[PDB]
């Protein structure tokens, strides 16, 4: 290269001499404090860490491009959505509650973070591969997750724990019985479902609104492995759905999700008989059918795991012109939530490095900071100014807003005709499980309930009859039998846990 | 408590009113911005993460207490070795590799981090589970830990690169010898031993230096797991060795290890037949037997893992008057790289937290910065001073140095009348194994081959010949068979590993 | 102290041995990579500064006492209110555009930071010494202190912008007339007074609200300096408020402050021909007058200034039980943005260095992160609990709320009967100055004015006739005689500047 | 730009709709906490803030080019420096001891920190405006720095610290003699001369070395200030040298340093009758006359303050091939200190922001860390690699090293024939000096003595006779007359001081 060099560099672009010996007095004596290539690459290891995702800590994900192949211009303005639009896209999956080395295969939800590289923005739709969630306030978040991790004093996940809050928080029904039948242990990522969770609003070129719930379909199916095989595979490859898709996408097989919408008029969101802005609910396909879009392919991995997935900073607030939110207080809550752990984890500049950046032009009243790669010149820092820097001053309603009314308060959202915490649980239960569900069903929530302190226990045997009569009374039979599964990432009891 | 309590108060002290529901317009209504109860919660939730060790992320401990039991006044004046001498202790255990959330029981060198809480400030040793390491200069050890670790593109732990440097590094053999033998995997950390692995100088009373190692023999014995034990309990149980020693603790049954020491006198480590400042070095204990110190024995789990294990932060720069450090150049390197790792890991004040705090009174010059807590009021910043704010000023040679002379350099250490890379390893494997782990061995390093790229395997056949013909031989028929065991944490081959 | 001792310590509590010269091979010799007193105090000096605070980086303060000597009760239920209570206080006073080493005699807004330990928590009153401010949205907040501060190329303030600023946001007019006139600069901290300037709730044991202004009125008198005065004092001592303030309190000498609120029934808020949820407006006192509270005496020096005042973190979202918030926006986006500020500046232990520490017991749902001091044992992480750690949970309306009823918008705020932007600056200037008053004004305006680009320099003529005609052409005269004050901390015009 | 677009965006780059008015529930109704824009630009405008730099914190610079103009070959192989080349340059100009905002007329060293883009890395030289410095080994640099700044308690610079410091550190005697001189106060910064101030190493292209001086000097001239000249421009214009540079670039003017160095054969360095390692000590130019080498012009100013100077960070450890370090204690901690302040003050990636990025290919065994912009794809993490992926290995002697031999040492340099603490401040007092000069001196040192406490006053004689008896009887007599220059910074006495 230069007349000089050594076959590396220092980090000013200086020949480094030596990657294998450090500088010392004579052969036998001291290393110097002037050892500056030791010291710069001792001091960039000792920073190459950086606080993992809470929660979604273990993950991976590949790019891809979105196809519409549908005409839904009716429901939204959106430019990613309009007829045969194709847009560049980034896929995150993950667990929740295990750390940074925690076996891929543990029992769980997963996460599906999606983004598309718009022509007016980045558009990141995070889900799960669940419609639902646990929990329909944001103040519980917080005590969900740290009920989901470890014990205090000795750092042990604890299922007494878990069922503690669990059972004393009843609006978690219809989602735990969703982790702990088939679909809590999916064999690939590539073989579950992606879903919005939230209702999401959905504006027209003309200003009209629809309530839209999302639903990715996997075209390889929905599969899924039983307790006893993913605990097997997690010992053996604690990194098993990583490994599949970067070999699947290597290999040339990519994986595709059809996505579907279900579309509520913005009047009938207030009177629905179950309550679409809670996020413990599903919203019936009879009522309102699915709305086909479009195709997601995933073909092309990363090159570089770190700065294109770990650093990755995904947030239900990078909406685009025709969708919003909703009053879903949980998605409020993650409006405020993800931007802010991301300023924390990954730094204040986060959106200006290369996976995180737009397609389109960025023009944004924000400058300084640590780490400003892409600065702005001279340009204005105030507005209105006389500099010819321009700014956004629309007044009056939004277009991707609604209505309120009411004193401030901290109380459960108003039950619709048919809201309650064990319903649509029993419907999942009862009418979608089969048989053979029904019956490994029982061996997991059994044995995800062994060891657990009794009176957790008898709160848990309640909650399962409050579901379904029969299979709370099989769980509670099996529980008193001291047997059921052995589940993946968890147990109870015994001298080091509750 | 106070007249207006709610059960929980906000960060200031006031009342927090609910840990269960966001502020919110009417029921239905969107949450509003002050609702500083949901912010302060949140934002908490999103900072409580920091960036994991680097390495040795996976561990946990507990606190003891040292006691010496014989008389090594002769060969130091520390205070925490005279005659008698009972000291509380902190003893941190872990493994290398694995991220926050691996199992504990992947194949991989222990560490074995003990501070003791003298009289005279904390003593670190910070040892691990063997006497010696990989490398013999710190300049390589960045290298070796990010071939330890994940392939950039796929995120995968690849036991091709693992051999690559390995088989490129022969230094090596010494340590990959005992890493692929019996003690790769212990059954728990109570039943394994801890070593010092460096050579430390020990300095009396009078003056007069010795070179010192370190062991810790437990009374419990060595215990080890085969690979398919310890695969199965990583599946079953990803925190095997952290309950066991909590639970052990928890119901009475103390840990122990004896502290033996070897005392080279001081013009006897530049004559010495082996190099005692080589890290890839054991010392003859026919040369230079073991004496006894004392006895070590745990009995106090933590009762905050975050606070007292965590964020404990250990440094083999916490020397103390009596102890200090050699010309290894790997230890010198330790004494700046842990200092540096934990101001960012842990903070600029991480010495300040309970757990890093010493005993003694300290008297430092430093100040400021954030999160300082114990402040040092009015006293005088800078020094010499006319203000009654004492400082040191010891002047010439140090009681703890030694001599050295040449030019600035970087290469190998000399060698000694019977240093080589392979020697003490082919003694280990021909002299120290029985037939059954010469047996265990062959199937460990063959298995640990398995779908390793050729040229790199090829390389491993003749690196195994140098340590040992015969065993080399066996490794390279059993390798050539597609034949060996299966090794808990790594694997090689397929579309997405070299 | 011990046997080893040598005056000083490093940070694990071992003698220094020198704080004088650095560890070398031999007298003439490098430094050694291993003397790590050497490292250690020069990573600590390398991170004792922290981000200077935005706004108001350049202050100072002191601790004192807080005695009702009246009896308000009526209007609230806060313990630090009730009759007869004694409460410690904090108190530091600013600039607020000017950096850390700025002179303190520049013109400007000061800050006037006041916090009560309570016995039901820290309560901070964050306010300034003037009754209202520039801007009665926060959206503008960024924008306006970017104007106030520096061009982005050449790094100096410059009047243009500030007054194209200033002009472009005719709300601003109240604020820039006070801001002008004497009290823009204070000769000491001791000599101006102190006010909320928000409204804020006020709640008594009944439930009864009440909206109320926070007025503290110095026992020393308002007395202020000349822009000339000021700017010889800024070259001479630019550290004047703080000394003043500190040798004050030194000699014995209690600087005191009456206050006085007050108090609009709940009802009226919404009809009063000002808009009390106006931050730009003033309340008259014919139609409130101000009720006598008690008295504020500052009698005690800081005994280190960066632990105690550098470090101390006010919010107004540290509110106490019987005192809220209101509709007004400025305050609400404040109840967000101290906190998240103090989390980068200071860490995400803030709360837990002992100047911001609450006297009371803290029973708080938030747990490890960086630099976790105070650590809560084996708490429970979650609730509800089975465990016996307390929460709450009350529901309904919270008792410091009001109602709203809309739909989502971004517009301004309705105007009340009487609400103007120019009207309160007017009766200000034309009935409160007096003549000389109003001479000096006229000399600072224009001196303001002076280099500034000329179509900025013609809006704000036009702005200032607005405000009052005869002062507006009085300016305008001036400033195209090229006359007028040197203003302290800010010019206009030249090759470096708009 | 886009068909939704509003003037400006949010961060993923969507129409942010509003830059003026906030997110509320009707006109009079609470901001949302989805108020996304605004949550962005306050969490952006709380983290513009970075630490200052310690020291230096107070400055501002220019791009230039340099043009190497005489044949310096068989003193150095440096690209840089090689006959006819020309290289672009930037140069940051400062003072020490004041803050961010602190007045650029305070009486001080500047600092003269200049990099040069070359084709085989940055290289910087990190200089000031004076030859020497106040110490000659780095454990004191701390305590000096803490000296010149603040008192723990009041928060105010104190002339009673840095004189007690002074006078027990009089290896300070030579630079505290230069900068109570003339030069103490630059009129610009484009009237003062830079030096390199420590002696570098030079090696040739077959391999021979000198130790060398860089002597930087103004074709502006040396022009300076009084005291009172100063004192008045720092309260009229704080940013006045910042001003003046940024005005006299914009006009076209550019200003320029004819670079000369003083060159010792390697073995002369050894024997010297002055120490060229003792950084308290000047070459005789009798000597070892200056040799020109070329010509530095600044002509182009920074478009963006922040990202082009506040950003910027310059290390001595960025050499260059045919540039070393030499056995300067002084040296040899800066090497280490700056590298490491960046990490904390800018970022781990500091090295990868545009104005720190060198204009040659970077290969650097560094990866991974927050805010990792430019990352390394697929390449091997390690070395040696069988991937293609090259690495450094010389071994032996470095060609920019020296040699050293002894015992581990604290202690003073060896003095040679006329090395001593007082001489040279003697030579430059009555031998550079004019009459009036030495007049200015004299009102200058009484002036900095007045008001300090008088054990600190009287040691303070001693050390100015041992400069000069007359000097020294001059600046007592008129310290005991109660006389002297009030001095721009700093001042003595009071009840807020020592
Ligand atoms: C929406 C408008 C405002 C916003 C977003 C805002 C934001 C901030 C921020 C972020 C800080 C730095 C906090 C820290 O780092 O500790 C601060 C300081 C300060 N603010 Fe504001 N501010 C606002 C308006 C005001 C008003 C209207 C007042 C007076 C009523 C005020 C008084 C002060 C004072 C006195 C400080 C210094 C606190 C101290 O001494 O530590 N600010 N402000
Ligand atoms: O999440
Ligand atoms: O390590
Ligand atoms: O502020
Ligand atoms: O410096």
């Amino acid at each position: 290269t230069t007349p000089h060099a050594t076959g590396s560099t220092r980090q000013n672009g200086a020949p480094a001499v030596s990657d294998r010996q450090s500088l010392t007095v004579g052969s036998e004596g001291p290393i110097v404090l002037h050892d500056t290539h030791l010291l710069e690459t001792h001091q960039h290891f000792n920073r190459m860490n950086i606080p993992e995702r809470r929660p979604h800590a273990k993950g991976s994900g590949a790019f891809g491009e979105f196809e519409v192949t549908e005409d839904v211009s009716k429901y939204t303005k959106a430019l990613v959505f309009q007829p045969g639009t194709k847009t560049e896209t980034l896929l995150r999956f993950s667990t929740v509650a295990g750390e940074l080395g925690s076996p891929d295969t543990w029992r769980d939800v997963r996460g599906f973070a999606l983004r598309f590289y718009t022509e007016e923005g980045n558009y990141d739709l995070v889900g799960n591969n669940t419609p639902i969630f646990f929990l329909r306030d944001p103040m519980k978040f917080t005590h969900f997750i740290r009920s989901q991790k470890r014990l205090p004093d000795s750092g042990l996940r604890d299922a007494t724990m878990q069922w503690d809050f669990w059972t004393n928080n009843p609006e978690s029904a219809h989602q735990v019985t969703y982790l702990m039948g088939p679909r809590g242990l999916p064999r690939t990522w590539r073989e579950m479902n992606g879903y919005g969770s939230h209702t999401y609003l959905w504006v027209n070129a003309q200003g009209e609104k629809h309530w839209v719930k999302y639903h990715f379909i996997s075209q390889q199916g929905v599969h899924n492995l039983s307790n006893d095989e993913a605990t097997k595979i997690a010992g053996e490859n604690a990194d098993f759905h990583r490994q599949d898709l970067f070999e699947s996408i290597a290999k040339g097989d990519h994986p595709k999700w059809d996505l579907y919408i279900q579309a509520i008029p913005y009047e009938e969101g207030k009177t629905y008989r179950f309550n679409p802005f809670d996020l413990t609910k599903t919203i019936s396909q009879k009522d309102y059918p699915r709305i086909k879009v479009g195709t997601l392919t995933l073909n092309r991995n990363p090159e570089n795991h770190f700065a294109q997935i770990e650093s990755a900073a995904f947030s239900p607030s990078n909406t685009v012109p025709g969708i919003g939110l909703s009053p879903d207080r949980m998605l409020l809550g993650r409006a405020f939530a993800y931007h802010d752990a991301q300023l924390y984890r990954v730094g204040a500049h986060v959106n200006q490095l290369p996976v995180n950046r737009p397609k389109n032009a960025v023009h944004n009243y924000a400058f300084e900071g640590q780490m400003w790669y892409d600065h702005t010149g001279d340009r204005s820092t105030y507005v209105p100014n006389s500099n010819g820097d321009s700014w956004s001053d629309e007044t009056g309603p939004v277009d991707d807003g609604w209505e309120a009314d009411g004193t401030l308060t901290r109380e459960a959202q108003a039950l619709r005709a048919d809201d309650d915490d064990f319903g649509q649980a029993g419907t999942l239960v009862r009418e979608v499980f089969s048989d053979q569900e029904r019956d490994d069903f029982v061996e997991t929530v059994a044995g995800a309930l062994k060891g657990v302190r009794q009176d957790v226990q008898a709160r848990a045997f309640e909650y399962w009859k409050n579901v379904d009569a029969t299979i709370g009374q099989r769980i509670e039979d099996e529980v008193k039998r001291h047997e059921g599964d052995g589940i993946p990432g968890v147990e109870a009891g015994g001298e080091a846990r509750i």
